[PDB]
């Protein structure tokens, strides 16, 4: 009953791992390939492989978790080359993910011209807001900037892209930035990528957690849901129809999948609790839903999404 | 072993209540006086009485509070006649903070300018982050407009001032924050005000919780605590040592104070924890406090404060 219909392909669920989690090689990509996930996603890929920050650099926290990977993936080429010999083999219904965040603009659009180049025929997520390379700031947060590459990007792509997006905690940034992404052929914007730059704190040892640029790092899990929640439904009550919405942040239980889909999102992506738990959180989250969808009546997602009421 | 220098006065302890939580009307305002608090705060106030939002507009959620009171407070000169009566009454220690959250800044500069001429003598805190009032956005997440703001206030105000922010989660606008910030005689800046414009929802009923605004309100108590943290450290470490910093949002345990303080704070402020405790909280955090001192063989806060180490 959890079949969707997102970028005019059919998946079985809408279910994903969020990019970075469980996604880095060939084996992780398999084993999320393997598992009852409807789709799935590669790691943010640069130009260049890259290591990534000392570690440690990634803390499971009673509520969520906190990291600053720094990017650290086996790029572009090998994520490219990977993708492409999937598509030969037809043994997968619905496109695959591919992830890629550039460190400065001109290594975004080398990347997206190689993909419009290639013969890649999945969806292409560019991510404008990695909160955890030192020196950095999230594209996304400075407008004028998001507005001038996606008016150079769209000059040439044509292929499915959608944008991954920090969260926004004041009303008029949603009206700026739909404002700017409505006048775009956008296949979708998924929201949110982790909190930036929070703190967490061993009082014993009275120090960071973390190496990274003293302690700061993106924060995930049930920490941000209620921000996760509020972004997913801010922008799908002001985007255009034809930009869906991917949901991403604090889903752990069918019952936070469901309130994402309430809001408005199509597809969803788990993070923090994939991490924690292994693939076979998709198992146990398709039977949580169905299991709400059951008690209240509803056969299909199009029952209720984006229904979610107002007092 | 909590004595406190701050703004160039002495306190017993270093807690407060946050502002507009027990501290509406003269009777909370004595309760708070009659408690164990350090320090007491009074609701944010406009130039005319306000009624606030529609009910209901706060809900005690298991990891903190939603609200959306829409700024609801007995108006400027019931605040100000009352401090004033109280200044005469030398019954306390240590002056009483007023805050103040014009919906203009003409209306901020009128309400300041009666302060400076009044024969006031506590510390005043200029609130720059409401997220409750239908459309009327952050001021201080438009640095310019901010900036406008202080060196107009500063031509005219010489009394005590702190500025009360929203949380910041990029580096870079911490960076041009505390450079705009240093350039004035600040007396503290207070982080953080409650997280912006959250969702929550009731799945059962599939609709939000509060009536404002379609259910967008400010988050607080432990989802906010990374965030937090994050930003009264990074204050401290950017800011000139003239401006002292008090640490607000996701304390109620003295261990949550604890490190608030090793971040660098030095005055705190309980909100969502007091509004579900009452008064009796602060009793209870300042033995809290007080026994992971003993433990660690610490007598003063100055034996650790803002000495968190990095790794
Ligand atoms: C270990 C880790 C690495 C991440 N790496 C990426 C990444 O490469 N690209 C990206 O867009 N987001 C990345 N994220 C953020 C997520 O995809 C997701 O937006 C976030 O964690 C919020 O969801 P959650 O609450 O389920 O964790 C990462 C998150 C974690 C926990
Ligand atoms: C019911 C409620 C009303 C609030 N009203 C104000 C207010 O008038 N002025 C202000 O500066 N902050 C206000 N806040 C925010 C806080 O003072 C504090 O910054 C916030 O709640 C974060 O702290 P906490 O985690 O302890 O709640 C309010 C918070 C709550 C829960
Ligand atoms: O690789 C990382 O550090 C990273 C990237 C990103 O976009 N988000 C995140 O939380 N981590
Ligand atoms: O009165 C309110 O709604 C209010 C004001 C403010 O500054 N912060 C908050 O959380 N609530």
């Amino acid at each position: 009953m959890l079949n969707t219909t997102f970028a005019n392909a059919k998946f079985a669920n809408p279910f994903m791992n969020a990019s970075g989690v469980h996604c880095m090689t060939i084996e992780d990509l398999e084993e999320l390939k393997a598992s009852q996930a409807g789709a799935y996603i590669t790691k943010s890929s640069t130009l260049e492989k890259r290591e990534g920050n000392p570690l440690p650099r990634y803390v499971d926290l009673e509520l969520g978790s906190i990291n600053s990977m720094g990017l650290p993936n086996l790029g572009f080429d090998y994520y490219l080359d990977y993708v492409l010999k999937n598509q030969k083999e037809n043994a997968q219904e619905g496109p695959i993910f591919f992830s890629i965040a550039g460190m400065s603009a001109a290594e975004n659009i080398a990347m997206l011209k190689k993909i419009q180049e290639s013969d890649f025929s999945g969806i292409t997520e560019l991510n404008l807001s990695c909160p955890n390379v030192p020196g950095k700031p999230q594209l996304a947060y400075d407008f004028e900037a998001t507005e001038k590459l996606l008016k150079e990007v769209f000059t040439f792509f044509t292929k499915p892209l959608g944008v991954k997006l920090p969260p926004y905690f004041d009303l008029v940034h949603f009206d700026i930035m739909a404002e700017i992404l409505n006048q775009f052929p956008l296949t979708y914007v998924n929201s949110v990528n982790s909190i930036g730059n929070g703190l967490f704190i061993d009082p014993e040892a009275e120090s960071v957690v973390i190496k990274p640029k003293d302690g700061f790092g993106g924060i995930g899990g049930a920490y941000i849901k209620p921000t996760a929640l509020a972004n997913v439904r801010a922008f799908y009550t002001r985007l255009k129809p034809e930009i869906q919405i991917i949901g991403t942040g604090g889903i752990e239980t069918g019952q936070d999948a469901f309130e994402h889909l309430l809001c408005g999102a199509t597809m969803l992506q788990i993070g923090t609790a994939l991490h924690k738990e292994g693939p076979a959180i998709f198992d146990r989250i398709i039977k949580e839903l169905e299991e709400i969808m059951n008690q209240k009546g509803y056969q299909s997602i199009a029952d209720f999404h984006g229904k979610l009421k107002s007092l």
